[PDB]
C-alpha cells in the first residue's frame, strides 16, 4: 500500500541499529503516523500475499475474550503457537483486557461493550478508548501488548479509529495489524449505523529486523495494486456474534507471498 | 512554534463543528503528530507568554505521587482548583498512577522507578512506558487523563519520548503539555547520563473551543521567535529530588500573554 511502503523506506533511510532481547538486531525509528481512508478500500497489503483468514479468526477470538490458542487451532490458525505455554495459554493478553480488565476492587470492565455504548449514545465523547496496557498484569502475559491502546472518533456520520502501536515489526506484524483494526472499524460502524472513516496508525519503536532486509527490498520493488473491498453479508445482533463466513474480500489481487523468519 | 501554529491553522481550516460535554462547542480534527528536536531548543511557545511556574510545580507534584492540590496552593498554582473536591482531592489521577499503579492483587507498581531502571539497565527495551489510563480507576478520578500514555526510546545516546494525548485543548492546554513532557525528558536524561533527543506529540481529539477563536486569530498573526534553552543548575540524587529553583529558562522572548476562558 502506498503509505506502508513509504514507512518501510523511512525506516531504511532514517533508522538506527538497535539490538533486542539478546536477539536478532533491528533498524528502528521512533514515532510515525499514517492514515487510511477506509472509503478508499480495505487496507490489506497487495505487494505481498497476506493470510486474511488468520486475521479474521484472530479478531473474532479477541472479541470473545479468549487467550488460549485452542480456538485458533480448531480453525487451523498457528500465528500464536510460539508464545503459548504447554496448555495453550498466553496469559491475560489482548482479548482478556478488552473484555474483562480487572480492577483493584474485584470488578472487571468490558471495554468493547463500553465503547459500543459510547458510540451509540455519546459519540462526541473524547474518551472512547480501549487499552490493553494493564501495567499490573504485564508480568502474567506471554508478550506485552504491541497494539496497546486505541481510540474511536465520530464526525459527519463516519467512524474513525487511532491505534498506538508501541512496538512494530514492520515487515511481518504490521500488515496483519492494519487489516485487523480496519475490520474492527467496519464491524463497529455496522453495529452503530455509521459509515467508515479513517484508520490512523501511530507507531512507537517502529523497526525492521536485520534478517528481513532482502525481503523488505523485494517488496519495495513492487507496485501497489488497487485496494480490495470488504463486504459484510449479515447484520448480527451484537458485535460479539459475527462469524468468519459473514465476511468477503473482493478484488484482492496481490503480488506473490514473501516468506520471512519470525523473531520470537 | 511553527508546528504548533500549523496545527492551530489546520483545526480552523479542517476542523468539524462538534457539541461537546461542556456545551461550549469545538472545532476538532482526529489524529495529528508533531516532533520537537530538543537539541534545537526548549519547546515553549513564543507566540504567547506561557508561565513556566505552573508547569514546573505540576510536574514536580506528579513525580511526588501526589493527587491533592495542597502542594500546588502552597506554591500559588491554581490550575487544578475547579476539579478538586472540598478537601483538595482529585482521586487517583496522574500522580497516583505514575508512582503507585495498583495491581488487582493489592500490590503496586512504581512506573517512574521502573522506567529509570529500564533506561539505566535495558535502554534498548521497546516497552519503556508510563500509562495513566488505568481503566479500573477512571470512575474514581475527577477527570479522565488527557495526556494518557507516554513511551521512552534510546538511540545513539539520546533520550526521546512520545506522548499520546487523547484529548487536546489546542489553545490553553497544548503549550503547557508540550513544555511539561519536554522538561521531564531533560530530567530523565540528566539522571541517566543521556543526551536529549526528540519529543514526539501525538493527538487524538484535537480541538479549538468556539470561544477561543478571537484569541486564535490573534496568535496566528504573530511570528514565532527562536526557542529558549533550558538549564538545570543542580543534579539531584534522584528524579524525585528536583526543586523549582533547579530550573532556568534562558533567552525566552515571547509575545504577550493571551487570556481565554477555560471550558470546564
Ligand atoms: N479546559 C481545560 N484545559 C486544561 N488545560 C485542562 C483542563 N481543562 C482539565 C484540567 C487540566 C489542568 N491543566 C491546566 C493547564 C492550563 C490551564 C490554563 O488555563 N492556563 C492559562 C492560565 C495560566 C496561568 O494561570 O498561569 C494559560 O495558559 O494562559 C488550566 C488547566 N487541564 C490539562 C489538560 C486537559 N486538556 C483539555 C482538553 C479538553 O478540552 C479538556 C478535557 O475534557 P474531556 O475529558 O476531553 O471531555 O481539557 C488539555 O488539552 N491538555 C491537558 O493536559
Ligand atoms: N518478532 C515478532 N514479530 C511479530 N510479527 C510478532 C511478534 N514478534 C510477537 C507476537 C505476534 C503475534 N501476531 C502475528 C505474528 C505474525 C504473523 C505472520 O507471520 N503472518 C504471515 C503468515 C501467517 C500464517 O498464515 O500462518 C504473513 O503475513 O506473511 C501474524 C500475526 N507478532
Ligand atoms: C502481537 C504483535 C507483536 N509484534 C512484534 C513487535 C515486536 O518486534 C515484538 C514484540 O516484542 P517486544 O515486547 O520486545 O516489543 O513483536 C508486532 O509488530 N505486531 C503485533 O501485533
Amino acid at each position: 500500500m502506498k503509505q506502508y511502503l513509504e514507512l518501510m523506506q523511512k525506516v531504511l533511510d532514517e533508522g538506527t541499529q538497535k539490538n533486542d532481547r539478546t536477539g536478532t538486531g533491528t533498524l528502528s525509528i521512533f514515532g510515525h503516523q499514517m492514515r487510511f481512508n477506509l472509503q478508499d478500500g480495505f487496507p490489506l497489503v497487495t505487494t505481498k500475499r497476506c493470510h486474511l483468514r488468520s486475521i479474521i479468526h484472530e479478531l473474532l477470538w479477541f472479541l470473545q475474550g479468549d487467550t488460549n490458542i485452542a480456538y485458533l487451532h480448531e480453525n487451523n490458525v498457528t500465528i500464536w503457537d510460539e508464545w503459548a505455554d504447554e496448555n495453550g495459554d498466553l496469559g491475560p493478553v489482548y482479548g482478556k483486557q478488552w473484555r474483562a480488565w480487572p480492577t483493584p476492587d474485584g470488578r472487571h470492565i468490558d471495554q468493547i461493550t463500553t465503547v459500543l455504548n459510547q458510540l451509540k449514545n455519546d459519540p462526541d465523547s473524547r474518551r472512547i478508548i480501549v487499552s490493553a496496557w494493564n501495567v499490573g498484569e504485564l508480568d502474567k502475559m506471554a508478550l506485552a501488548p504491541c497494539h496497546a491502546f486505541f481510540q474511536f472518533y465520530v464526525a459527519d456520520g463516519k467512524l474513525s479509529c487511532q491505534l498506538y502501536q508501541r512496538s512494530c515489526d514492520v515487515f511481518l506484524g504490521l500488515p496483519f495489524n492494519i487489516a485487523s483494526y480496519a475490520l474492527l472499524v467496519h464491524m463497529m460502524a455496522q453495529q452503530c449505523d455509521l459509515e467508515v472513516g479513517d484508520f490512523v496508525w501511530t507507531g512507537g519503536d517502529t523497526h525492521l529486523y536485520s534478517n528481513h532486509m532482502d525481503q523488505t527490498h523485494l517488496q519495495l520493488s513492487r507496485e501497489p495494486r488497487p485496494l480490495p473491498k470488504l463486504i459484510i453479508k449479515r447484520k448480527p445482533e451484537s458485535i460479539f456474534d459475527y462469524r468468519f463466513e459473514d465476511f468477503e474480500i473482493e478484488g484482492y489481487d496481490p503480488h506473490p507471498g514473501i516468506k520471512a523468519p519470525v523473531a520470537i
